[PDB]
């Protein structure tokens, strides 16, 4: 009895980890799609590598294929450029060049390089037979064109849209010297399209941010358990990912997703900053009438998360 | 029959790489020591990298252990914290952290940690059986440091010292404000030490300066290759080091097999002084001054399938 989920991502480290969770975890999760946007990576390594990634689960675990679209989404706020990925480092790693997989990718990619990511992932909501969940580990600019396009169609077609981005009631992650450190990388990437999706009445929303993700930072010790599993691709993929402060942002918001038992939930208004203040970006609880809810992530569940890490790079 | 060689290294990725080709041709290398130097890396992950790079080949291959030592050497320039951290991420790499093969490094963990690199390099050159080739892919403190300290009864003993550093036709790479671009990093950590050895009277010298290494770049479609080799855990670390100029792999290589290149003899002199040409390698013309043998248009595709091929040992 899985649910589908489309992932919604910008090609990080640990928005392939999150991929791995989400496609490994088959009992509770039916990958059917997922759009890269050109923010915390260069789009088109981060594509080549949600393929990679797919074909050599496919090959190895008979995790069915699906589509791959590139988003048009542009930035409000550029990433650092440093930040924007070891997704080219990821593309020529070993693990994911396999001939069998490599020969596989090289014979879909043609069509799945014709999407367009955001029109890919209204599609597959609204085309859906039973409803989606949306998994975010990169900025909203997405999901927000999906509103603004096709309103209710969409959003009644989405179970739920699980997000990973802001900070509530703690500091948030991106320091400038222009910026006040309330606010943290994925709303400031895009903080329209945040307000956008945090606004949308009808929109179940579960917000994993800093508040919560702070909970799991990444370690040596951990990460090297995964040297326990070298006979696991997916174990090396995983740990050279993580073996490259940094938390488990994504990782963490998708391990939601296959169980929610990861966190408890509580329900709190709101709203994004757009203007251009020191604290443009911030998610802020706003005291409007009758404004839609989100339910923010509180007190995870870290040593079951970490274990479901490990335990799910061990599907193959 | 193999050679006696001791990689003296600082930790960066194709320190490592070079540490893979000389291990695994042990047909033509016995590799009988290595020592870290907290340069192009922290030293406590180099040491540990090391000691897991040798101890997973140990457990899945015919190898002998050998000594690892920490280098107490300090830089006089140092390499920007960027590229040290690297050690520490292959660290914590899933190939290098087997349990079988962690525990057996816990294991003579001990033995190692004991040891002064400059010291064991000394010794491990003055009393083998045979002379020793010194394979040198970061600065050049340490030999300078057996030189100063032990002199002819050392460098009498060195088959060889295959060094990679300078440039010497060719620009350098390191681009800083106080530098004007013609010197090259491993001599420029260390120019005092760099001259000692680049003007010691009976010590041979092979040179893998920029002008050869510059030729053999890391690219893309042949680090895929290592894809084709996954049932092989020597494939999975060297495609993921290189994935995550192959300098240093070059240098190794030569060490392995002379074929990698020819060589040129050239008297060649370092500038010491702080100016912004501190660290070049500059030809000199200074009567008698000993020659270096720097090598040129090294075989590229030679040495490239000598990797690949070595990646399979295990
Ligand atoms: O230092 C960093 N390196 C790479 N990505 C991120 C991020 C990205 N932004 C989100 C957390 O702020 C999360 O989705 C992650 O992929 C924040 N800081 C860094
Ligand atoms: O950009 C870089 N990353 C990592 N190492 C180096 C080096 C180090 N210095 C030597 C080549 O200049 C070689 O031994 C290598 O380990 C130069 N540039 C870089
Ligand atoms: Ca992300
Ligand atoms: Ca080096």
């Amino acid at each position: 009895s899985a649910k589908n989920v489309v992932l919604d991502h910008d090609g990080n480290l640990d928005d392939f980890v999150a991929m791995v969770l989400l496609a490994s975890n088959t009992e509770k999760v039916r990958l059917i799609g997922a759009l890269c946007t050109d923010a915390d990576c260069f789009v088109e390594n981060g594509f080549n590598v949600t393929g990679k990634i797919m074909c050599l689960m496919h090959n190895n675990m008979n995790l069915p294929l699906f589509p791959i679209g590139k988003s048009a989404a542009t930035a409000v706020n550029p990433f650092p450029k440093e930040w924007r990925c070891l997704a080219k480092n990821m593309d020529d790693m070993p693990i994911l060049n396999i001939p069998e997989n490599v020969e596989l990718w090289d014979k879909i990619k043609a069509e799945n390089e014709k999407y367009e990511g955001q029109q890919l992932l209204a599609d597959l909501v609204m085309n859906s037979e039973e409803k989606v969940t949306i998994c975010v580990t990169g900025p909203l600019s997405n999901v927000a064109w999906c509103i603004d396009k096709y309103g209710e169609k969409f959003t009644s077609k989405v179970e739920e849209c699980v997000i990973m981005g802001g900070a509530v009631d703690v500091r948030g992650n991106v320091f400038l010297p222009s910026t006040d450190g309330t606010a943290e990388w994925n709303i400031y990437w895009d903080p329209a399209s945040a307000k956008t999706v945090f606004g949308c009445p009808g929109l179940r929303r579960i917000m994993f941010s800093l508040d919560s993700t702070n909970t799991v930072p990444v370690r040596s010790p951990y990460v090297q358990r995964f040297g326990e599993q070298t006979n696991f691709l997916l174990s090396i993929l995983v740990g050279t990912m993580w073996a490259m402060g940094y938390y488990a942002w994504d990782a963490l918001t998708a391990a939601y997703v296959v169980d929610q038992k990861v966190a408890n939930v509580d329900p709190v208004p709101i709203d994004v900053v757009v203007d251009k203040q020191p604290n443009e970006g911030a998610t802020v609880r706003t005291d409007a009438e009758n404004y839609p809810l989100t339910f923010v992530a509180r007190n995870p569940e870290a040593e079951f998360f970490l274990d479901m890490l490990l335990r799910s790079a061990r599907a193959c």
